[PDB]
């Protein structure tokens, strides 16, 4: 199977797998039972702004997730990806819908990694910015149900006609680039990621969430993983 | 046949099909036969960087060649490139030798591309800054006789074992990401291309050149190519 | 007197000192009395945006004036800015009301300087970025009328407690740093500017504009310069 | 006196005020006695990088000092700056000789700030970036024996005409504008410093070390500050 780091943005509570009794934000390594979680506010409709950083110096993965004019929540779990990640890896975002739907929708996302050189300090460094997705936005790769252009917008998860969200729906779209995210001859090494969304539901609560995730270069929607599964593992192991 | 736009660093000067009679920097616009040249006072076995921009309010693509402590070659030229290339290509550097020869080698590229939306005015960005390359570097494609990873730099010819170039080689390094190069509904774009480079020739007399190059994202270096066509044209037209 | 370079989007036809008759952008070097102009439709109380751009290969000043879903305005000028200005400057925005007036409101304001050594081929930055302005924002020197924080943007000119904007008022902001703006050992420099503004005329007859300058760096508002003369000269010589 | 927060790289083991015995790299918050300190293993005569970094989320300083293939070593601290600078301060390089002494020569510094907003999530940014120091670096404010421009470098301490270091010196280089560390408003805030130093003595022991440090903005050398007092503070309390 795929080899996944993650962070969730989790609009619903399946308690029977491991998640707490409310919406929360959560570090995944390799598991969607999360290793860390922090309680996340979520606000039906509203444009939010999620930041996720990680060093090499430090080795702690950390996300802050907030709506303008609320109070952030933020996660942190210390974790080396030297021995999680293989080297190269392919980043992207991912969503899904159950039994209980919502929007999935992307407004901007940017993502930078820099690696400086043990033998010569130099660095390499990559840099993407997303304010707009058109319809044929050819450094990246959808999968699933994804698409772009859609009033400018990332659409992770099936939306209607009727800009109705669909149920039972799994979406993710990756940088087309491979990412050396790690490095044993590096001395210092750093990525962040940034993104903006927009959760709508019409139901009596929304699901299943979105996430920010790294992975294998090669790594594609696992068989059976709507709803819960964030369209990242293949079970809930 | 590919649609190519290029900056050749020209180290031989074939008068036959258009060369000046020295050592030149031209632009290239989907023929050999460069648009524009100036005269280059290349330093053999010298480490020298090129610049290269261009940006779509005065659509004007101009170069500038040096070494550190010497006087400056630049070339420019006015080109719309919206009529020239598709809106979606990658970039690379390509070299050859031919009869004659010089060793190519490539110390750090970088790249950076902008478009900024009519409809938004927010921006969408692609930057890349390779100052090493490592054995496997998986975010560039190689073709032809290009390798990386020999003392951390990027060999566009074939080297051999004790260091001598060879000569009838031809390769090309592209960034495995396709880039935006310009769109309809931008009100401003810009490009900017920077390079290291080190031309050894250690018989005094080289050949044929190195050139950044702007394609189609499926090129492939045609039939024909090494020796004066640089790796970029599939005859003298 | 000082030295100043400006981009002028000049709301008010000044004829009688070489205005066209029309709202117009225009490119000032060391006189209100533009050495280029273009046709501004100017669109009271919607955000803009201005590009400005300069670099030492070409030596052309360009800038790029227009609202989101309109066609845009653009001038250029061909000038060497090495024979104009003093190797290090301050630069800033300035605004002007006089018999006529309008807001003069900033919603974000970054720059971009870059020199290039001759010598040794290493890059010498400057960058700044506001999307906000404080009530106390110590990294701009603010003079004549301009004031900051109010709902976090920058009024370069008067505007009373019931947000009518005042006639006669001058004001400028300049960034706190110096820039060294171009250097002869530089083989290659180039600056950027950009900003959003809100230009509203309750009245719908506006002046007198708003600028973009590059001053020496003890520069202050020049005695006479209201009104037309938008903050940035003593007359209209 | 002035508000200090700083990172020391110590080349002088003044066990008697607190300091482990052996050159190291340390944390300093409001006292020369460090908070925490890494051993360094320093190389005489060799250029070496550092690299300081901090965020609001993780709240840890965090410093990585190394030269081109040896190991690095590196210090953390768990630190709110917003409990110990004020908003607003100016960044810079402190350096010191005593009875021994050493070249504290900088040559090359970058610092990158940005604080984004909780009411609107946009950013404000602040970068420089220098590789070279002229004689006349006006961005920089010199403080006691510092000198730009020798070389290109920025020569922290005094050094000869015949190229020795001289004893009993201190010196300072502070960025010209004001920077914004932290905002009670701000979601997100980070920053992050690099240098490279050349540190070489002709003593039985170099002595006393260079700092990069972050203080009110009217900072200026503490009396009595030359020696293990690094410019920075006015006693060993
Ligand atoms: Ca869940
Ligand atoms: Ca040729
Ligand atoms: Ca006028
Ligand atoms: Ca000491
Ligand atoms: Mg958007
Ligand atoms: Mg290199
Ligand atoms: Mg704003
Ligand atoms: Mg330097
Ligand atoms: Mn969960
Ligand atoms: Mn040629
Ligand atoms: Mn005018
Ligand atoms: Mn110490």
């Amino acid at each position: 199977a795929d080899t996944i780091v993650a962070v969730e943005l989790d609009t619903y509570p399946n308690t029977d797998i491991g998640d707490p009794s409310y919406p929360h934000i959560g570090i995944d390594i390799k598991s969607v039972r999360s290793k860390k979680t922090a309680k996340w506010n979520m606000q039906n409709g509203k444009v939010g702004t999620a930041h996720i950083i990680y060093n090499s110096v430090d080795k702690r993965l950390s996300a802050v997730v907030s709506y303008p004019n609320a109070d952030s929540a933020t996660v942190s779990y210390d974790v080396d990806l030297d021995n999680v990640l293989p080297e190269w890896v392919r980043v992207g975002l991912s969503a899904s819908t159950g039994l209980y739907k919502e929007t999935n929708t992307i407004l901007s996302w940017s993502f930078t990694s820099k690696l400086k050189s043990n033998s010569t300090h130099e660095t390499n460094a990559l840099h993407f910015m997303f304010n707009q997705f058109s319809k044929d936005q050819k450094d990246l790769i959808l999968q699933g149900d994804a698409t772009t252009g859609t009033d400018g917008n990332l659409e992770l998860t099936r939306v209607s006609s009727n800009g109705s969200p669909q149920g039972s729906s799994v979406g993710r779209a990756l940088f087309y680039a491979p990412v050396h995210i790690w490095e044993s001859s590096a001395v210092v090494a750093s990525f962040e990621a940034t993104f903006t969304f927009l959760i709508k539901s019409p139901d009596s609560h929304p699901a299943d969430g979105i996430a920010f995730f790294i992975s294998n270069i090669d790594s594609s929607i696992p068989s059976g993983s709507t709803g819960r599964l964030l369209g990242l593992f293949p079970d809930a192991n």
